[PDB]
């Protein structure tokens, strides 16, 4: 079968998600949603690193890489049922052309 993360209710979701970065260490920066990756953006955003962004510190979605090193991975803490389904992890780098898009299948039982 295909590609799957698991956790179970109360515990982190671990997501991997990566890219390249060309510095100069600056935010070449991620949209994290709910659903497979559209053409265009990442679905319903549950994390994006930009001016947009809302909550940060209190949502419980989390980027606890080194982010500016390239590790964009998602940590979603204290999961239930719902938090179950595809995770949508786009880099928009602008930049390159080409988007890096990745799909992430989550199971929560
Ligand atoms: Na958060």
């Amino acid at each position: 079968s295909e590609v799957e993360y698991r956790a179970e209710v109360g515990q982190n979701a671990y997501l991997p998600c990566f890219y390249t970065p060309a510095a100069p260490g600056n935010l070449v920066p991620v949209c994290w949603g709910k659903g497979a990756c559209p053409v265009f953006e990442c679905g319903n955003v549950v994390l994006r690193t930009d001016e947009r962004d809302v909550n940060y510190w209190t949502s419980r979605y989390w980027l606890n890489g080194d982010f500016r090193k390239g590790d964009v991975s998602l940590t979603i803490e204290n999961v239930t049922l719902a938090d179950s389904g595809i995770y949508c992890c786009r880099i928009q780098i602008p930049g390159i052309m080409n988007d890096e898009k990745f799909n992430l299948k989550l199971v929560i039982k």
